[PDB]
């Protein structure tokens, strides 16, 4: 198991900035039509969900690239999930 | 339950000068980009609500971080809101 | 029949304050995630529908608190809906 | 049909010292929070408008209401509508 | 073939004050939600397009009222609309 | 026959603010669930197809009720259709 | 009989708050496939006869996790369901 | 077409002694705060021009009363906007 | 109701020397950055109206130090405010 | 209405000796703040103006205390200002 | 084969103003039910799939439209594909 | 393509005394309206902006209106346009 | 890869003056409609997020020419850019 | 991290003198729109928050051309920002 | 607490020889462009006020500096103020 | 480079008989609204600063213009910039 | 069969202002002779009658252009008779 | 069923002040004799109970009459009322 | 319905100074002997009712005299009747 | 089909100010003896008639001159044909 799905239900609610974390995932990790798909959602969980949903084909690499990009943007979320793991 | 998840509602409506606890929180607590984007919304309840939907993230530290810039902003709100509790 | 479902249309059509009656309802009765995800429609009206679709769960109780959110907010129109009664 | 829905275009056109009907309006019909949100309109047409948007809830005897700060503010807008009737 | 809908790409580009048309619209062929949905668009050409998409139901006497409207707000549009013709 | 089946294409066509039309609708003559599933469409057209889909069961009090609000929201078509007749 | 099949019925039709469920549920109990599945369906109560199609398999252990979901997302529906038992 | 109305822009730039106009105005036709936010403006033009914002309101009386104060303080201006026309 | 809310408009229409209020305030009730910012309005009315949208956040006590700052500067518009209650 | 709100033209445009009437005035009518900051004008008309700006507090028996500080000085301007009445 | 038709993957992929084009074509080419079902797709690349999906009936006429509509609003775009071939 | 078109981004920047040319544009070109919204923008660029975002409906000879506007104003700014071309 | 497809997150994080890239871009590479658009967004990373999402269309040219507005805007952060790469 | 990003919230509060700042500052690093823009704001600290948001752009290079006009401009305040340290 | 901003009231009313104070304090504390700019107020209270919304920079020392140069000019308003302690 | 761009901060500090340039100026190069305008300020370097403000579309031959004019008031000053450079 | 001769017998009846009807029949539809013949009648029921009397020759388009003047005049009998249909 | 008749007891228990109603009621529906007579009874639970008595002619719109009478008098019991209901 | 034919009653009753109407009326609408003829009438009330019995004659131009006649001399009456309507 | 073409003889009949129309088209479009010749007749339509005689010869771009002539000369009649249309 990984973190990302460790704590996936606890990422898709209480991750807000999502914006950022796509544009730093843009390019490396999501392709352009990926990045509109899921930035087309409405809700912020909703817009984590479609992520989600687009992180099957990701391989331990592109999970340890969306790590850095939450790590980053949310360092405080970061650490409540390691506390509870 | 915190202070602030407690009286978000009264937080919401009756902070006025919200700029100041914002510059407060930049940098600690508060991204450039999160900062720029609580400060968009037009309306003090609105700027108050984007920071209140901005604050899902947030562990205790931050929260008491936030609790520190209100009570040094609006120490009579403060007291207000303890009298109710 | 309650009131809230009694002029269900009304309270959709009149209503126009309908943030401050969701920080009212927000985390007694509503969800953060139903909150945002009502909060996150366009037009007021379009606010309110999907508020009272995601009203289908609430008890009698939860009904009684929007009604007191609506009666603290819009005291006229709450007149308005008993004369029409 | 009642004077402020019969020359609304007219109102939102030619009303100008909007700030002064507002805190006329203010505690007897229009709460803080809606006050404060009509003011943040940048140009007083747009501030009617919004004032409009926020009338649907309004009974008759706010519009009432409304109809006396109009008369006392803007007397000769009044006797140009009520000519125009 | 109306002249609406003769021009209606041309409208929808070249319409810039459109809250006006919609004021001088409200009541007399705009219904208030649909007055407001349209208004909730961001961009102006999007308002347009958006009031074409509603303009399905009018009858001839509600897009001879349109005309009417624009005819008011840009003299000079119309003008170059008939000109193409 | 009725009017609402002698111009079925029609309405489902040219009628637009379908929204409103089922709030008046709900509760009266629509259940929730065909409510909420008739909501679901995405095109206006294809959610009174749906509406009409569903208009089977219903008896000439609640094809009158369809039309009432129909009449109510767009009083234009309903002077087309019956031109048409 | 347990309590989930007790007021299935109830379930599928006052339950409106799947998603969160499902992200509760997902990983524990609901395979990925199964979970996209599920959230394919269009309208809640079918997302709901969906799950509970997918329900057969579940051992008791399965049902009490779907019981704590819900328990959680709608304490009031919860409450109804034993007021009825 | 008014006289104010037509030498609008005749009357902002070359309209000097102000202060005068707006006594003579205030009471009459320009309220106290109209008048004092008019009087606030800085420069003589930009007084003349907030003084032309404020004109919206006044029906044909009150355009009348503001060419009469205009009359008396500059009879030379007047003469050559009659000579212009 | 308090005093100060009782007669909003009349002491914001009312009361001229204001800068002598806030700097009776400055420091005791009023931080440094709302005191510059209600004095940097233009108009006495518009220093008052932002005085009282500065005005939520206070306790009974702040406004009791803003009727004091009042009563000593304006003795006589006290007396006709508690004339009118 | 007073007299001096009656005459406020006149008596702004035609007093002369301002300081005597501020000198009798100060004290039991004007704060030395407002005396000074009316006295800080340049022109006497400019001054008067200022007096009047100041004149809104002030009760029905202040203008009183004006009027007697002009009566005192200048009797020739009281009685033109009457029979103009 | 057309040049549409060769570059149909890139078309969907690189096209971003597709409302302009959808306008553009509206009426001429497009039905108004097949603009609205293709305008309501969510994202962009969904849209212009859409609109390959109703391409199969238009004729080389309409193809020519659509190739017209592209080039006004993306001549870059088109150029590229000229390049590619 | 038009002067004004041409050097767009040049008039944009380099454009100062904005209000005077607004003045001599009003009534003839720009509604009463559309006038007091360019005016209600802060700087000096972005009233040009919001000015060009006007521009739209103009046809040529309200084009050379402005151009005639500019040349009078700036008439060195002007000379400038015209050398860079 | 080009410079703005490499450091686009950097790009849409630190630019701060977009109004005037837009200007600089509007006409030669950017549709007035395009323009309003990236425009119509709230924070400036919002409009460069949506200026990144329109720029899929364009030509290396396009991209040169974006690049050359930047480098006039901010050329310290263009400097930043390439001591990165 | 920077001094002027350490004590941002310092300089924003206790910065007084900003348009001499400014005039240090503009040409060099900053240009004539940013420095307009940042010099439109209304109150000091809401001009240097702009300044500050304006200074994402800057190298290290310009963030030390500010710091030198800071120290120029108010050494007293940067010794007590060292102290802090 | 210092003893300017103590008795930060009294100071501003009651200190009436202001330039000399300046004078003592130009060059030490004061530059030449805050020398002037305080001196630019028209009223004695208001060089004061100017003078203290420039006190936000100074060290303890400029407070002292500042306490120096007032007790050698009044040092009977300092005793009162020692008095009043 | 222009002589007044290069020490644009230079003699906006250091001139100060500033309404004899401004003389010279005017009719030549600055415009009667404009002259009023920069005169209408407070303090010589804020004078400085709107004439730097207005002086952005003066070509180089209203450089020259104002430079004629600095030479000849302030001599001295004109020595001490060519020294610096 | 046509909608007037349908409901002869109601629009007989019912219908009460004929003159205007009249007077927008005439000219196109009505000569002189044959209004003043259906005008000399005393009762409106009478001049209904006689109007259907001289209906004989009339072809459609002149029974449609009736139903155009009727449709105007009396809406609501419009609807009562097509309810009836 | 009426609300004065739905609540006729708790009316008659809960309803003090009734002279006031009383007032409001003579002339416009209550006779001078019966107003007295009413009137004439000792306590007020008797008054009710007489005016109850004296209800019986009353149609549907004096009983509105009274409804108004005691919306005024007592907003509160009203509200109590509807909430029984 | 013209406005004196509507409030023809309340007119005859409530105007009181009917010999300046007259005057204001003579020669421009009243005949010399007309005029005597309705001055002869000796109560007030009797006069209104003869000059409504010579009101026959006059025009839409007529009514509308004596409309501005009532309103200069009794602006009161005219606001009762405009609110009656 | 042109536009003079099409309503030859609606410009005949409704044309008045022949002169003008004339003079501006002489030298461009008419000849000095077909001027003079057209001139020559008695009447206005007659005049009118024999520049459409005379119109033969005209190719395209001098219908357009004559059209540009009629559009300046009397706009509303343009706008009454374009109507007609």
């Amino acid at each position: 198991l990984h973190f990302v799905d460790q704590y996936r239900e606890q990422l898709i609610a209480r991750v807000t900035s999502v914006e950022v974390v796509l544009d730093k995932l843009h390019g490396q990790v999501l392709s352009q039509e990926q990045y509109e798909r899921v930035l087309a959602e409405n809700t912020r969980p909703s817009q984590m969900r479609k992520l989600f949903s687009l992180s099957q084909s990701w391989d331990r690499k592109c999970k340890d690239g969306l790590y850095q990009a939450l790590k980053e943007t949310h360092p405080h979320l970061i650490m409540e999930l390691w506390e509870k793991g």
